[PDB]
């Protein structure tokens, strides 16, 4: 599969490993569920980039569940903030809130609504592969440069996928 090859070449090995381990532990094969594999890599990378454009942020996504819940409980005890029912992706020590991050092949408002419906006062920030984004109360958290880097990376993934005739498949597999 070109899609499998694509993932191993455009994402750094730690992201690939993490994505692979996550999938294999739940009995899903990345050579079969290849569009899922790429989406998980893409989401992971956006979480890591967002964290790097701050020690403003604590990365929760990409840890195993013990560590993620350990990080969340330690943040809840020492700030007073409410425990989420689901692990979010980051904590913002400046604004003193958890963040859920979304990356969508469809319209940002549509995906924003789905996330909001699955959730507390977790802040939501959605990115598209088109440079559109949406966030709770239109508070975009990061400065424009950091946001522009994420969008560029996301647009570039799309374009790479399009080069290899993978983007049409990838687009229609979110649902
Ligand atoms: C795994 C995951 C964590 C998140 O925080 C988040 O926003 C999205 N995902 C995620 C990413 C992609 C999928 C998916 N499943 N099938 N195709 N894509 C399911 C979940
Ligand atoms: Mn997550
Ligand atoms: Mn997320």
């Amino acid at each position: 599969m070109a899609m499998e090859d694509f993932v191993r070449q455009c994402f750094n090995p730690m992201i690939v490993e993490l994505a692979e381990k996550a999938m294999k532990e739940y009995g899903e094969d990345p050579k079969i569920e290849t569009n899922k594999f790429a989406a998980i890599c893409t989401h992971l990378e956006v979480c890591f980039m967002y964290s790097d454009f701050g020690h403003r942020f604590e990365i929760i996504e990409g840890r195993d569940r013990i560590m993620a819940w350990t990080v969340v409980n330690s943040i809840c005890n020492t700030t007073g903030v409410e425990k989420p029912k689901f692990l979010p992706d980051l904590y913002d020590y400046k604004e003193n809130r958890f963040i859920e991050i979304g990356v969508t092949r469809r319209e940002v408002h549509i995906y924003y609504l789905e996330k909001a419906n699955k959730i507390e006062k977790t802040h939501i920030h959605i990115f598209s592969f088109t440079g559109e984004e949406m966030a709770t109360k239109a508070d975009y958290t990061l400065d424009e440069e950091s946001r522009a880097r994420i969008k560029t990376r996301l647009f570039t993934i799309r374009q790479e996928m399009a080069s290899r005739s993978l983007w049409d498949s990838f687009r229609q597999s979110e649902r």
